[PDB]
């Protein structure tokens, strides 16, 4: 699909067994999630945005469907305003920015 | 052009005169750019981002190219940790996101 920018491109996502709506974040390197459990082994990690940083769980090798597409790798759970899907997961489903 | 997001999304900004790196950001709302002087009155403006909120000065109408494209809006300025191209003057330059 085409997404204009007019408004947020919002998309529902299914993680851990949950379905989602999150933000297609090209600003973004990694993608974050509000908290949520996952399975599986995670670490610790601190990311930064506008307003500083905040603490995460780092989960690798997480499996993720987005607006339909699979896609597998490193999520990021922790106290964002936003779910956002950052470039590490919109590469995996081919999207990239045209004009 | 068509941009891959394996890498982060700069571009060439120019702005006041000044050549400045910005980053193609679908998750920001606004463009918000480092200090730095535009002409014109400022209206204050607050942003919320990962790890909460900064104050900016919002400017209207001002005339900005990016990636060689020329567009004329708003432009936030505030302690920003990267220039940001946001939603604003993405739908300017045409820009859409494809998968
Ligand atoms: C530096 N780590 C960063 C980079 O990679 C990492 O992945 C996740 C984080 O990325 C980010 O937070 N990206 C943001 C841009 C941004 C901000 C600061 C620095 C770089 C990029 C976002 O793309 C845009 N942000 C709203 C998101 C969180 C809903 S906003 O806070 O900046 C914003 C920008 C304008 C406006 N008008 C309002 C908010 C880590
Ligand atoms: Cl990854
Ligand atoms: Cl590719
Ligand atoms: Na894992």
């Amino acid at each position: 699909p085409q997404i204009t920018l007019w408004k947020r491109p919002l998309v529902t996502i299914k993680i851990g067994g949950q379905l989602k709506e999150a933000l297609l974040d090209t600003g973004a390197d990694d993608t974050v999630i509000e908290e949520m459990s996952l399975p599986g082994r995670w670490k610790p990690k601190m990311i930064g945005g506008i307003g500083g940083f905040i603490k995460v769980r780092q989960y690798d090798q997480i499996i993720i469907e987005i607006a339909g597409h699979k896609a597998i790798g490193t999520v990021l759970v922790g106290p964002t305003p936003v779910n956002i899907i950052g470039r590490n997961l919109l590469t995996q489903i081919g999207a990239t920015l045209n004009f």
